[PDB]
C-alpha cells in the first residue's frame, strides 16, 4: 500500500464518478487535510484553467503526470478533439492516473506515455502522429526542464504561440530554466506567484559545531 493508492481511494469513496470538479477537490482535499503530498493544489490550479481557456490549446503535452490532478485539471477543459498526451516515469503512478482519469470520466481526451521524457519526446513525430504542440505543462524533474525544453525544440515540436507553462520554478527550483527562457528572445515569460503549502511532514533542525578554520 502507498501514499498515491490511498490519494485515489480516498477519490473514489469521495467525489461522485464522471464529475472532474468533485475529483480535483477530492485530492486537493486529501493532500492538504489527511496525508501531505506533491500536488499543484486549487491556487496553481486557477492559474493552469486561465491559461487554458486564453489559449484553448488542441494539443497538450504534460511533463510528470504522478496521480492525475493536473491531468484532470487541463483535460476537463480541453474541448472535443483535443488530445492530452501525459509522460510519466513510473509505472504504479502511471496506472494510478489511468484510474483517476477513469473516474472522472476523461479517458477519452488522456493518453498516458510510460516512460522518460528525453525517450519519449523524441518519438512523438513518428509514433503519436504529432506535428507542433500547442501548449506544454513541465511538472516533472526539476533539473530537466531546461534539456527537455531545448529537445522539444530540436525536435521540432515548438511553433510560434507554442505556451510553456512550468510549475515548481520557484521551490524547489529550476534557475537554468528560467535564466534560459527570460534570456532568450525566442520566449516571451510571464511569472505567476503562488504558495505552496506544507502540513505534518517530517522536518528536522541541523546542529553543527565549528571546529575552527580548515
Ligand atoms: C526524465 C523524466 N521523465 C518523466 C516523465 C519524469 C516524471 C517525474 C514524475 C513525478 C511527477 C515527479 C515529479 C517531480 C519529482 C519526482 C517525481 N513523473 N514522471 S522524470
Ligand atoms: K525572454
Ligand atoms: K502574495
Amino acid at each position: 500500500d502507498t501514499k498515491e493508492q490511498r490519494i485515489l481511494r480516498y477519490v473514489q469513496q469521495n467525489a461522485k464518478p464522471g464529475d472532474p470538479q468533485s475529483v480535483l477537490e477530492a485530492i486537493d482535499t486529501y493532500c492538504t487535510q489527511k496525508e501531505w503530498a506533491m500536488n499543484v493544489g486549487d491556487a496553481k490550479g486557477q492559474i493552469m484553467d486561465a491559461v487554458i481557456r486564453e489559449y484553448s490549446p488542441s494539443l497538450v503535452l504534460e511533463l510528470g503526470a504522478y496521480c492525475g490532478y493536473s491531468a484532470v485539471r487541463m483535460a476537463r477543459l480541453l474541448q472535443p478533439g483535443a488530445r492530452l498526451l501525459t509522460m510519466e516515469i513510473n509505472p504504479d503512478c502511471a496506472a494510478i492516473t489511468q484510474q483517476m482519469l477513469n473516474f472522472a470520466g476523461l479517458q477519452d481526451k488522456v493518453t498516458i506515455l510510460n516512460g522518460a521524457s528525453q525517450d519519449l519526446i523524441p518519438q512523438l513525430k513518428k509514433k503519436y502522429d504529432v506535428d507542433t504542440l500547442d501548449m506544454v505543462f513541465l511538472d516533472h524533474w526539476k533539473d530537466r526542464y531546461l534539456p527537455d525544453t531545448l529537445l522539444l525544440e530540436e525536435c521540432g515540436l515548438l511553433r510560434k504561440g507554442t505556451v510553456l507553462l512550468a510549475d515548481n520554478v520557484i521551490v524547489p527550483g529550476t534557475p537554468d530554466f528560467l535564466a534560459y527562457v527570460r534570456g532568450s528572445s525566442s520566449f516571451e515569460c510571464t511569472h505567476y506567484s503562488s504558495y505552496l503549502e506544507y502540513m505534518k511532514v517530517v522536518d528536522g533542525l541541523e546542529k553543527a559545531i565549528y571546529q575552527g578554520p580548515s
